[PDB]
């Protein structure tokens, strides 16, 4: 089972990415996570991303499509995967079509622009695993520590009001058009489209997803 998460920044795609992963098995492919790992481990394929990311700008299609093509490669993704943060553009979406990468479901996480700044300013992550918390809306069992390894949590470098603003716009310019893209795919029968209310409580969106899938 292949799946795509599609939504504004802070819409809770990642938070939902974890669940589907542990409950269905399929690995979670988060471009942003890979970019941040690579940027930190100084990998050759990704380290370049650094300045762009911290600016709020999207990274060049070519670099990202590569990474994804390299990760889907792994044998863990032979039974399905979860593209969480990709595609982010028509080119990127197009590139997947030619490569013959079909998805079973496309899930649009609907969340208002006004809700975004506050979700994001209070988001903390366990970088090593990408596990994502929120100091108020979905905190850790122990303040400042990852629930599975007890490791200190951190705040993302690009998680600041200003950068979130720049981030929202690009979303509206480049990514947003994709809702239309997959709507059309869904209409042709190529995929299954599903919008869900991302303002609801985590535990609740979780159940909506479970209704949509199985
Ligand atoms: N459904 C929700 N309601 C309230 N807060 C949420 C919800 N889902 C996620 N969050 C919190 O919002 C922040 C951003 O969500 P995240 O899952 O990181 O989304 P995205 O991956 O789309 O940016 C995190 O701090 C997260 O714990
Ligand atoms: N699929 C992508 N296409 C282009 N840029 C991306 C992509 N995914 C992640 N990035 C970069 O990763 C950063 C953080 O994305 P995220 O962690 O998914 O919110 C963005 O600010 C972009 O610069």
């Amino acid at each position: 089972m292949r799946i795509i998460l599609l939504g504004a920044p802070g819409a809770g795609k990642g938070t939902q990415a974890q669940f589907i992963m542990e409950k269905y098995g399929i690995p979670q492919i988060s471009t942003g996570d890979m970019l941040r790992a690579a940027v930190k481990s100084g990998s050759e394929l990704g380290k370049q991303a650094k300045d762009i990311m911290d600016a709020g700008k999207l990274v060049t299609d070519e670099l990202v499509i590569a990474l994804v093509k390299e990760r889907i490669a792994q044998e863990d993704c032979r039974n399905g995967f979860l593209l969480d943060g990709f595609p982010r553009t028509i080119p990127q979406a197009d590139a997947m079509k030619e490569a013959g990468i079909n998805v079973d479901y496309v899930l649009e996480f609907d969340v208002p622009d006004e809700l975004i700044v506050d979700r994001i300013v209070g988001r903390r992550v366990h970088a090593p695993s990408g596990r994502v918390y929120h100091v108020k809306f979905n905190p850790p069992k122990v303040e400042g520590k990852d629930d599975v390894t007890g490791e200190e949590l951190t705040t993302r470098k690009d998680d600041q009001e200003e950068t979130v603003r720049k981030r929202l716009v690009e979303y509206h310019q480049m990514t947003a058009p994709l809702i239309g893209y997959y709507s059309k795919e869904a209409e042709a029968g190529n995929t299954k489209y599903a919008k869900v209310d991302g303002t609801k409580p985590v535990a609740e969106v979780r159940a909506d997803l479970e209704k949509i899938l199985g």
